[PDB]
């Protein structure tokens, strides 16, 4: 589990949405396994505006954060999981690292920011969906 909280934003994996956040959407997209939904308080995250390709994760899994090299968001074709059948997912970062179903959520920060969350494990893999490129997380 984990959530960005960036402006009146709530950032989550879309396939641990809550009632919620189904109820106050913003914008989601299946193939890139996201969902933000507005919140009441303002958050405290600083999303990173860069093209990093290392940084640091929280694994939960280990109670670790692992410093990795990470590869720059692609169409990644993905195995089976719990939460999706075996897919091509979009803007998908990977990098080697273990992920399982429930260290979705945690962050991969940059010195400039918030650069994802993690969505995809498995095979000695850890991937994290990108939120680089969402702009419109930094106004309105
Ligand atoms: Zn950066």
């Amino acid at each position: 589990s984990g959530a960005i909280y960036v402006g009146n934003y709530r950032v989550v994996n879309r396939h641990l949405a809550t009632h919620n956040d189904w109820a106050n959407l913003v914008w989601e997209d299946s193939s890139r396994d996201l969902l933000v939904s507005s919140t009441t308080a303002q958050g405290c995250d600083t999303i990173a505006r860069c093209d990093c390709q290392t940084g640091v994760y929280y694994c939960s899994s280990r109670r670790k954060h692992y410093p990795v090299s990470f590869s720059k968001p692609s169409l990644i074709f993905v195995e089976a999981s719990e939460y999706y059948p075996a897919r091509y997912q979009s803007h998908l970062m990977l990098a080697v690292g273990h992920s399982e179903p429930g260290d979705c959520g945690g962050i991969l920060r940059c010195q400039h920011g918030v650069v994802g969350i993690v969505s995809t494990g498995g095979n000695g893999l850890v991937g994290f969906a990108d939120v680089r490129d969402l702009l419109w997380l930094d106004e309105e």
